[PDB]
DNA sequence: AAATTGCCGAAGACG
DNA sequence: CGTCTTCGGCAATT
């Protein structure tokens, strides 16, 4: 049954080819515009991120994430309260001085200019049906809607790149020592970290100056390098069901969200985060054998339910940041999701039949 | 020093 | 299952 759902979720090559060709054209154009000329974002470089580029996109290739990363030397971080994930940014005749709010580099100001430039360039595209989606408060993304004629959304994510050591809130995150190992962890943490203009929500409003930590790069590496054995899912190695298990979990949540508005606060990142913990908990490739797909999915569900019940889902990189805190998601919303998942679980997943 | 190209892994296609 | 294919990521090289 699960194998047949996976067949259904699997992307078609023809769909991939048609989508990618258009998406790549638009992105390439936006990138060229940023880099030329007297622009504040002149040095941005492209990094493709998220589900599609992690090969865990399901159903249709209609969502693409891409970061435009900007190297900003000598920045100093001040943690926004005790959130671990959100920060104010300061510097130790720059183009970025336009975005300064005091000595603080404002996320809103920088994103708004970034967004303004994108809209200008999108207006000049004549051969492709593309529009800029209406702004979402808090969101770090400038979202494009493309009609290929099929609907495709492209999230362009502005990001600051810092080459320094990672903020201490991440010191006990990335607990992959018994799984991917110490050399991998050390090497990953020697890579840069990123800040995206996602504002912290403080009560009824957003703190417009705040930035948010990003490890979209690391997550991408982990998805592509996910086994304890170096040959996991390689041509001279054994196939595992780690990614398949993630697709099924993503699908379950997506179907549930499609018919229950009370689940708007839940997202695929919660699912991704839960399975990262699961991969830490069950490190052996043998406990992710394709023959044991059914029990792997069940283990994930039980773990997820327990996170729901205890209102605790630690960010994989920032362990003191609880994705399932009462502050972020209401108790009733979690209890609601708990009931739905339990139902689908005990009933052989009727919602998988659309 | 921006744009081209080579290589090959991941995974879809179909036997 | 194997073999072929395309897309993505990389960085040498001009
Ligand atoms: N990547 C990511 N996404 C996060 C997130 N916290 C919540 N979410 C949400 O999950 C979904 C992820 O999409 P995916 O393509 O990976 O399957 C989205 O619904 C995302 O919602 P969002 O409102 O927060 O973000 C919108 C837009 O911004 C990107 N984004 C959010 N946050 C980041 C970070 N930290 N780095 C890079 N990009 C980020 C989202 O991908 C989406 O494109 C989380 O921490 N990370
Ligand atoms: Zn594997």
């Amino acid at each position: 049954k699960l194998k047949k759902v996976l067949d259904k979720l699997r992307l078609k090559r023809k769909d991939i080819s048609e989508a990618a060709e258009t998406v790549n054209k638009v992105v390439e154009r936006l990138l060229r515009r940023m880099q030329k000329r007297e622009s504040e974002f002149k040095g941005v470089e492209q990094l493709n991120t998220g589900s599609y580029y992690e090969h865990v996109k399901i159903s249709a290739p209609n969502e693409f994430d891409v970061m435009f990363k900007l190297e900003v030397p000598r920045i100093e971080l001040q943690e926004y309260y005790e959130t671990g994930a959100f920060y104010l940014v300061k510097f130790k005749g720059n183009p970025l001085s336009h975005f300064l709010e005091g000595e603080v580099l404002s996320a809103t100001k920088m994103l708004s200019k970034f967004r303004k430039i994108i809209k200008e360039e999108v207006k000049e595209i004549k051969d492709i049906d593309v529009s800029v989606e209406k702004e979402k408060p808090g969101s770090p993304a400038v979202t494009l809607l493309i009609r290929n004629p099929e609907e495709i959304s492209v999230d362009i994510i502005l990001a600051l790149e810092s080459k320094g050591s990672w903020p201490i809130s991440t010191k006990e995150g990335l607990p992959i020592q018994g799984w991917l190992g110490t050399k991998v962890r050390t090497n990953l943490r020697r890579e840069p970290f990123y800040l995206v203009p996602k504002n912290a929500k403080d009560g009824n409003s957003f703190q417009g100056e705040t930035w948010r930590l990003s490890f979209s790069h690391t997550e991408k590496y982990i998805l592509n390098n996910h086994g304890i054995e170096k040959t996991c899912c390689e041509s001279s190695g054994a196939k595992c069901c780690r990614k398949e298990c993630l697709k099924l979990m993503k699908y379950l949540l997506e179907q549930l969200k499609k018919e229950f508005q009370e689940l708007d606060a839940f997202c695929s990142y919660h699912v991704k985060t839960a399975i990262f913990h699961m991969w830490t908990q069950d490190p052996q490739d043998s406990q992710w054998d394709p023959r044991n797909l059914s029990s792997c999915f069940d283990k994930l569900l039980a773990f997820f339910l327990e996170c729901l019940r205890t209102e605790k889902l630690d960010h994989y990189f920032i362990p003191k940041f609880n994705l399932f805190s009462q502050e972020l998601i209401d108790r009733k919303s979690k209890e609601f999701l708990s009931k739905k998942i339990e139902y689908e679980r005990n009933n052989g997943f009727p919602i998988f039949d659309k």
